[PDB]
């Protein structure tokens, strides 16, 4: 843990492939615009959709423009300047939370009150630069191997629990007026509201159901491969436009508002640095800000770090090394800066970071990386300049983005082993052989399931203790802390109650999967050990077709 | 093919198992109450929406109470006195067609009108009638063997299009003021209608996804054996009632008629045979019922036993004989009677009668069939006392029942080879072997792809032609006259464009099943001959996780 070393070592590191890292980005042409666009598409749409929900958490002091802009700007200095380019950087749920938490504070204050908001956030960030420079120097990422994946998955379910609320808050206000809104308008009416609420509920429905069918386009059997990869890899932003189509269809019939599209402003209207209201700010308030700033420096550390790793898993192959304490240094930085521009700091974020790795992977015949610069910046680059085009933006209906948080929440699931666990925590123990006809987990095996009902029970309140303190108005803000206790639980208090190779098995650092198995090896396991026969009527549903009854015959 | 024949020699085998049909029947207990209740709610609620479909087709001359009626009589009395009581009859689709063409040919013709409809369709049945009795005293039914599967699954796909044309008529209307409907309403202006329109959308996918999701329920991992056989008989009528109530959850904030429900009035209202308006029809017309009776004679003489084999297929392993001819004397009486009652007659329907027989199974480890006449008798008289809970059953909106026609139209598909011959059709040829890797159909690999190219295209041709048919004002009444030309042409015209064996399983009467073939044997087949090499994303997508991009480890 000296002071500067790790900063040293990845600065000499990566100082070595800077020029070849532009040249190689440069030789590969034209073809280096396919994951850049992807990277786009797969950056873009959920800014957009934090954004809306500042709007509407924040009084609109903070929209999709601002969180457009801090993406762009910090994803090019990271491109540039950066360690490591191919992490991801752009705002985050977690973020947004704290930020809603913060303006929730000041609005309640006098002292602070709606104007000087974005003030207090400023001196938020001062802080937490302060302590990400204190945290990289130091060399505190020497111990992000401890990030274990307790933690992570645990955090994972948090925010695609937090994803789904913001969904169902959303569709929910779709019937509802808005606090900022003329109430004497024709689209306000009770019938016109009550037609705005459904058509909502079709165009989120048909986005979630459309886009998640989409996303296994490349395993069908239909199309050409270039048509199914260009479906698996666009269905997002494709159904985006097809659902907004649809949602045009009525425009000749129904009022202008129906449905409601995006409220975030276009900043080319007439109508539209925080640093002159920053010297406002009560000294007591700027010292208080430490508070936050400590919760937002814990969430960064974590997520950039996790994020980084990542995107350099030692399957991609990659050549060049890594860069954590610069990198977390250069973030301090970034977060300093969007505080004074009076936006809100941008971070790691996840799975784009390795989305972006995987597309600029090849195999062999094996993964070889097309690692540099130029994928990065020309994504922020893209990611920017679609402030410029928020007039076409502004078209996209409200409904379509809570779709979209729906469909992030449903994503965050197929590869989260805790999620994996409920679902077998809450299987019937006579069908657990199902479970072991499929792709599975090794832990099913090599663990007893008591262990596993006993460990899943104690990670499963803690998450709804921790969802449950996000709703407390002001303490809620401290979750991140809760996040953090889970690495000292994990490394002294567990051993206490489990025993050993449990706990390594179902805390693996490593994704450990196994194949199905057969029927007969599927009941002398001992999680497989209670089989019960079919009945008469599952025997029959299965040899007779459901269209006319016919027997088939094998 | 001796007059009398067939009918004398049903007669006698079915008059020495009579008393055993009831005295087996009461000897089960309470315990027949489980199949009588499944086949009820599998024969009434098709029964109910063909009822409000004539409702909507016939200007409410014909509601949901006539079809009830007849389902519930006709099933009583070939319960009774029928020769086959595992067939289970109803109002079906078809009828429904011809009975609206009748009306709109009536409708133009000043000298029949709307007030002498049923006393025309009383003749066109009398004359149906007298076909059905010449047919079976000279033992037409001996013939049946040549009910191919080439004219089935035709018929059976033709019959889901129309289901699915019929809910896409009633959603476009949700949307448009109903014809005999007080104009003035506050439930019809423009707003409440455009959100009447899209609450029936959310409600009839609500209904059909969950009823499709229910369908598999004996499969799941979750839940009790009970629940779970719970769950798969009785999703239907399960998800009718939520989806009801989930419509009755705005009833305080929205006008009355909204959402939409059904139009068939209550028959104990004081608003409320034909053979009297029989008499007053012109003789012209009597002897042109004729034209319509005979298809659907022809209609009658293939459902009736086409349903009839279905309920008796040899892997039942029943004990009792068949009564083919004389169910067709007795159907041909119930349709006198029908018509004479003034409701539409009722015939063999799929695939009610195999599941009412598959309800009735149960295994002895070896299939063994508990075959009696309480079961009908006990559905039938329930369906009838469907009629006097109209005013619980008009609770349920019409875009439940659209949906209901959905969900019948993709029920028809699973089991059907022309589907499926469609599919491989317009599937890739570098992707077939992906065909080969599930449970698929035999001719898959023992007839060349040209040959199931241009049998499906000509299958197609033929089907689209009778859906085309089908629109003709008048001329479309005549589509079972094509339908039935399928057995000739099959017979005589085939064989010389196609090669024997190539038929024969093209055309199997048994359905013949292939097991899942390895990659490495679904190569070296023909079909499978042109296997094309996964590419890298394609190959990525499987080994990294969707949540956060982890390197899956086998
Ligand atoms: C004309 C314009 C375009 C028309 C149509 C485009 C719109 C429909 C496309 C839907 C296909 C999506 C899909 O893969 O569905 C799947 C299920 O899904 C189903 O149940 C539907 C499959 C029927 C084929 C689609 C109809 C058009 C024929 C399509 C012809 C393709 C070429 C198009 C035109 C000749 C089909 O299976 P799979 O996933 O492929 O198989 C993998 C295994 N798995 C099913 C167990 C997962
Ligand atoms: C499903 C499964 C898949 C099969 C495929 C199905 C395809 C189906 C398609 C259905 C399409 C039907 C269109 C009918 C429109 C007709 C009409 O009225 O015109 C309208 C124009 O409408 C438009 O402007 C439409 C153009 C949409 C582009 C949306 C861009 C949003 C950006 C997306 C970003 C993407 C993500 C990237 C984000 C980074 C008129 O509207 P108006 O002028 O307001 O009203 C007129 C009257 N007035 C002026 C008096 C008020
Ligand atoms: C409101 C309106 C909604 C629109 C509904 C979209 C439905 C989405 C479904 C399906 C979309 C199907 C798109 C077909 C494009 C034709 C490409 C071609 O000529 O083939 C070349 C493609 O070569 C490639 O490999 C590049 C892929 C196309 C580049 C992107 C074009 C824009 C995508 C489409 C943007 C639209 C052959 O090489
Ligand atoms: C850790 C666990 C929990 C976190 C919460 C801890 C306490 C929260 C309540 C603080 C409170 O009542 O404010 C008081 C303290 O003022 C401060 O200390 C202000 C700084 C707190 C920022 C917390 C924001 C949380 C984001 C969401 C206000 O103090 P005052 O005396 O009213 O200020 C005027 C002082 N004067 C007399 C000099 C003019
Ligand atoms: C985010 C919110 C606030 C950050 C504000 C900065 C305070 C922490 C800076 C110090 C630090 O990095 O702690 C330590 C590392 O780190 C750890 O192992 C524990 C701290 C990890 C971060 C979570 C708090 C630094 O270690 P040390 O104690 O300087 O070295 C002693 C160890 N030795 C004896 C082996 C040499
Ligand atoms: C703070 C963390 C405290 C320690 C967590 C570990 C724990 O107690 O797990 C427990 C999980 O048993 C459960 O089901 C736990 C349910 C309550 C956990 C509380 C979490 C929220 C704390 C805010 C351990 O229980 P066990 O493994 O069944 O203990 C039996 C083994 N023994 C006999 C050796 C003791
Ligand atoms: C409390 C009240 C009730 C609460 C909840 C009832 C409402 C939800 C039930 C949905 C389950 C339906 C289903 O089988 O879905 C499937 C997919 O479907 C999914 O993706 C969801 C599976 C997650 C489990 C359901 C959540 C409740 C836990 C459930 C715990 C059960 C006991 C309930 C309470 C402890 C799940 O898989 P499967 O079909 O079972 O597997 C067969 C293979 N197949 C998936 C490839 C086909
Ligand atoms: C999904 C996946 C699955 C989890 C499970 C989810 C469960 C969820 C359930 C949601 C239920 C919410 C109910 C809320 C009602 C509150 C209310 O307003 O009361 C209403 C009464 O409402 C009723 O009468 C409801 C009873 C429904 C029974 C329907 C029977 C239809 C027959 C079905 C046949 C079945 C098939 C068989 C066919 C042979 C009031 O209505 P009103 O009186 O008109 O208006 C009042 C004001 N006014 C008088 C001034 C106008
Ligand atoms: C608007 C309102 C919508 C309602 C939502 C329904 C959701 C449908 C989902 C789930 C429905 C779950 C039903 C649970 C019934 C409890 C049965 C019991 O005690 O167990 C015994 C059952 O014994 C059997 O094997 C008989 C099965 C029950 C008989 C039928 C009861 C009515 C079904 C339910 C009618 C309601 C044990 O032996
Ligand atoms: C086979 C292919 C196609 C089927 C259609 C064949 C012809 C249809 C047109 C018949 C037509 O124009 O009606 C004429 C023939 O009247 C009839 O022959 C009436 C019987 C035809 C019933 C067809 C209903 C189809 C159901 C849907 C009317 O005749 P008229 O001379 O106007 O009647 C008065 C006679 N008078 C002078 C004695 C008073
Ligand atoms: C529905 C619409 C109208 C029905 C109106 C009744 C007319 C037909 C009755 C006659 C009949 O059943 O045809 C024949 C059977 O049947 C067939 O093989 C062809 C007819 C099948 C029904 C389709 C028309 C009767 O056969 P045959 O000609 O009496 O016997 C000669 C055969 N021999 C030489 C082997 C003995
Ligand atoms: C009436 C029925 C007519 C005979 C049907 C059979 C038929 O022509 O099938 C054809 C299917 O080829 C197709 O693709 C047929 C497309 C048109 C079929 C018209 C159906 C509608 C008729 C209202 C047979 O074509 P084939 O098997 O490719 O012929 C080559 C073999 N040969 C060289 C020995 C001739």
């Amino acid at each position: 843990f000296v002071p500067f070393e790790g900063i040293k070592n990845d600065l000499k590191g990566r100082l070595m492939c800077y020029k070849q890292d532009w040249t190689g980005g440069f030789k590969a042409g034209f073809r280096i615009l396919a994951p850049t666009t992807y990277i786009f598409f797969a950056s873009a749409i959920p800014v957009i959709s934090f954004g809306e929900q500042l709007e509407r958490s924040t009084d609109g002091v903070l929209t999709a423009v601002q969180t457009l802009a801090s993406t762009a700007i910090c994803g090019m200095i990271h491109s540039i300047i950066g360690g490591q380019p191919l992490l991801i950087l752009g705002v985050a749920e977690p973020t947004v939370i704290m930020y809603t938490f913060m303006f929730n504070f000041a609005k309640a204050r006098p002292e602070l009150g709606r104007d000087l908001f974005l003030a207090w956030s400023g001196w938020v960030c001062v802080w937490t630069a302060l302590m990400l420079f204190v945290l990289a120097i130091c060399g505190a990422c020497s111990i992000i191997n401890r990030f274990t994946r307790v933690a992570g998955e645990l955090f994972g379910l948090l925010i695609a629990m937090l994803f789904m609320q913001q969904a169902i808050k959303g569709l929910v206000d779709e019937f509802r007026i808005p606090e900022r809104e003329n109430q004497k308008l024709k689209e306000f009416l009770p019938s016109w509201r009550f037609a705005n609420g459904m058509f909502a509920l079709v165009l989120s429905f048909g986005l979630l159901l459309t886009g998640l069918r989409s996303r296994k386009a490349r395993s069908w059997r239909y199309g050409t491969g270039w048509l199914r990869s260009l479906i698996a890899d666009y269905g997002v932003p494709l159904m985006v436009l097809v659902w907004t189509g649809v949602s045009y269809i009525p425009a000749g019939d129904v009022p202008k508002g129906i449905p409601r599209r995006l409220f975030s402003p276009n900043p080319w209207s007439p109508g539209a640095t925080v640093v002159k209201e920053m010297l406002d700010v009560p000294i007591v308030y700027i010292i208080g800000a430490f508070i936050p700033a400590s919760m937002i420096a814990v969430l960064y550390y974590f997520d950039h770090s996790v994020a980084s790793q990542l995107a350099q898993q030692k399957e991609f192959n990659l050549r060049k090394p890594s860069s954590y304490h610069y990198d977390l240094l250069l973030l301090g930085f970034l977060t300093l800066m969007c505080g004074l521009l009076g936006v809100p700091p941008s971070n790691g974020v996840i799975p784009q970071s390795p989305m972006h790795t995987k597309s600029l992977a090849t195999l062999k015949y094996p993964v070889e990386v097309k690692e540099q610069r130029v994928s990065n910046l020309l994504q922020s680059t893209m990611v920017g300049g679609c402030v410029a085009a928020m007039p076409i933006l502004k078209m996209i209906p409200t409904s379509v983005l809570w779709g979209y948080f729906a469909f992030m929440a449903i994503e965050s699931l197929p590869g989260n082993q805790f999620w994996e666990r409920i679902l077998l925590l809450f299987t019937a123990p006579s069908r657990r052989f199902k479970v072991l006809e499929d792709y599975h987990a090794t832990f099913v095996e090599t663990v007893p399931f008591k262990t596993i009902a006993m460990f899943t029970l104690f990670q499963t309140t803690y998450l709804l203790i921790c969802f449950g303190l996000t709703w407390i108005p002001i303490a809620g803000v401290m979750f991140p802390l809760m996040i953090m206790f889970l690495i000292p639980v994990r490394q002294y208090l567990l051993p206490r109650f489990f025993k050993g190779a449990h706990l390594q098995d179902l805390d693996a650092a490593e994704y450990e999967e196994a194949p199905a198995l057969p029927f007969n090896l599927a009941a002398e396991t001992e999680i497989g050990s209670t089989t019960s026969y079919p009945g008469d009527l599952e025997i029959l549903d299965e040899v007779m077709t459901r269209s006319r009854g016919e027997f088939r015959h094998t």
